């Protein structure tokens, strides 16, 4: 019984190589720390949908053609007046994702042609939907796309009310660059689940959203926070981790089900939470990563993607309600590029079995006799 | 590498016994024929929520628990007068689910108890949802649930916008029970993917919902009326037959990828087809469908499945070919709650799989300037 479908691989793939036990990632090829360094959303979203990286004129379209696409239709913003603003934010993305679905004229479209133009447009309106749920959850107002930010720029730009600054936006999309994408994860899978029964773009995408959410998953994201204000100082650290590992209870941010070893994207992650830190949240971190690290580490299980994002995001002004978010802003790119794959490569309907340890032939006994 | 994780056994299940070869079917042990001609839905999923047939007075008991618990809330009939009409009866039910959740104090609250609770809620409600969608695709206003009908009439009730016959209500029953769980198909194992990160429940049916959508899952329903549309009438359907499998197209409503025998639940849908048959064309077009191109497919382990005789079953209880995964859906969401209830029970553990990697290793980040 392949539990956890751990070690079961179902599919090829060329988009994500995920070295776990030497903790490496690659983009189509490309490590993740030269992305993070380097490249930008728009440009790592162009990698993971097309394949390769873009030329300068296909950037800039590319770039300008999401642009286009980030501005959400009234129907949709008038419907988010009445979401319940206290509801979770990833229900609300995950609500939007489904409703904006329902808006398409063309919605169970699934040609490649297709799926790519209404991604573009998920990957662009994520961070409208995202921010507009934060500014709603705020008492203030939706902001329109500004076509001329970079994605990331226009992200905290519609989330925040201000341009961000040049290091804010690079900070951003550095994050986003770092979550964009990452293999047959819960949420990329459950999307290709969905997807496999040839469903529409959207709910795969939903079914992504929905998957993303958990704990587990990109929940981990905010538990973290939790678990950092929880823990509140960092002289209480080390005690807490001790008995949170007493108790036989998880350290939120670490272990993985593939990575066995530092996550890359940690890694990065880590220097930047560092640079922001330099701080409380961070040496709580440090503390944490360093106290439960030497009963986990010896396990295979060490700090993830979600350990230090948190950091990062509330540098860059979200609460920690917004940090799976954040997420799914980014990783639409690597759940569109993923359909667009599992189109081309295999498309084959995913069903699979259990070792069934139930009864049979039990009788149907008469109701009065039971 | 496991295309389609076929044959792949990533759990443990006590709920669906599928025998694949003999065409077999039990929830919790029970045989499907049995609980299709004696249980009831409020009863057949009382058992795949609890593992064991009712008492009278929990089965009692547990009817009124769902009956309280159709009327969806002000809110959600309210947003539902902006879906958009023209949109999909799934994509209006996936969008409700997800917007319910968000009407929910506690939505991410996933003890078994909780689970337990909102899948009753979702169980009760889903009728309503889907029946509420029809009316509004009709122009007209969903019906408010009326308690002193059984899950399946309400369902007709909300639905037509009238008190069905005790007959046509007994056909949604039985109906609802045979498509209420089927093991780990595609939308059960998409709720569970998306529960094995512990996301909410709403989170992991509406995943499930976003799965059922596609027409390779409980879609053939709609495939099989337009095969016998596009056949039109009996004296020509095995000569379309014959040549349909000359073109090596598929015939609609036959193989399965566990049966290689006649679906169990199609042996109880076939009766009940019969049954409205007695507009017989559909049905006896279908029996020389099943006659013609099984003389084919039988040997080769394919047999009509629950979507061949369904589709004559809900258009005769009013129902048009785009309603036909919604009541799918309507029933499914009992085996979907049963399963996650399980599943938490007996394994609870991240679906993570991986893939076969094919692609390209230390690609160098090549300057912009010179790609
Ligand atoms: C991600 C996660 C689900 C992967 O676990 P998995 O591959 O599915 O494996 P299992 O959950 O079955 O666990 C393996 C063992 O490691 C232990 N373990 C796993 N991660 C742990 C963590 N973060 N804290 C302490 N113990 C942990 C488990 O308790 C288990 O114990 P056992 O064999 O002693 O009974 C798990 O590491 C976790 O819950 N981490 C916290 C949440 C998180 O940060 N998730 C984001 C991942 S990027
Ligand atoms: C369910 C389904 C996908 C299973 O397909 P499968 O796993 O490939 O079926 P088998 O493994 O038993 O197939 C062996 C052969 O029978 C053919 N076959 C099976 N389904 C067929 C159908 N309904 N009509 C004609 N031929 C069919 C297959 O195409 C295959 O091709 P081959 O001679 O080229 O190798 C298929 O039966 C189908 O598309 N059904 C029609 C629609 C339907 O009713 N399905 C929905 C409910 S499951």
């Amino acid at each position: 019984v392949a539990r956890g479908l751990e070690g079961v691989l179902f599919t090829e793939s060329r988009m994500c190589y995920i070295d776990g036990q030497q903790g490496k990632l690659y983009y189509y090829g490309i490590p993740i720390q030269e992305l993070a360094e380097k490249s930008s959303f728009e440009e790592t979203t162009f990698l993971l949908l097309h394949g390769r990286l873009p030329r300068r004129q296909e950037l800039e379209e590319f770039s300008a053609a999401l642009a286009r696409r980030r501005a959400l239709p009234a129907h949709l913003l008038e419907s988010f007046k009445r979401y319940p603003v206290s509801a979770h934010p990833m229900s609300f993305l995950r609500t939007a994702v489904s409703e904006f679905g329902m808006l398409d004229p063309t919605e169970g479209d699934i040609s490649r042609e297709a799926l790519y133009e209404k991604g573009l447009d998920l990957i662009a309106k994520f961070a409208t939907i995202v921010a507009a749920n934060k500014r709603l959850k705020e008492g203030k107002e939706p902001i329109p796309p500004r076509e001329d930010l970079s994605h990331a720029a226009n992200f905290l730009y519609m989330a925040n009310g201000v341009e961000p600054s040049p290091e804010q936006a690079r900070l951003m999309d550095a994050a986003l660059i770092l979550h964009a994408e990452h293999g047959f994860n819960a949420s990329t899978f459950t999307a290709i689940a969905a997807f496999s029964t040839e469903t529409d773009l959207y709910s795969a995408i939903t079914a992504a959203v929905a998957s993303l959410k958990g704990p587990r998953h990109g929940g981990a994201n905010e538990a973290v926070m939790r678990m950092i204000q929880e823990i509140g100082t960092p002289e209480r650290a080390r005690e807490w981790v001790r008995e949170k590992l007493a108790k036989k209870e998880r350290i939120m941010g670490m272990g993985h089900r593939v990575y066995k070893a530092f996550d890359p994207r940690a890694g990065v992650l880590e220097k930047l939470a560092r640079l922001v830190a330099e701080s409380k949240e961070y040496q709580i971190l440090k503390i944490v990563e360093e106290e439960a690290g030497k009963v986990l580490n010896p396990r295979g299980i060490y700090p993830n993607v979600d350990f230090y994002s948190g950091v990062v995001y509330s540098d860059l002004g979200f609460s920690l309600e917004f940090f799976t978010p954040i997420f799914a802003v980014a990783r639409i790119s690597g759940w569109v590029g993923h359909i667009l794959e599992y189109q081309e490569l295999d498309n084959r309907l995913l069903r699979p079995g259990a070792k069934y340890v139930g009864e049979l032939d039990v009788p149907y006994v008469p109701l009065e006799a039971r």
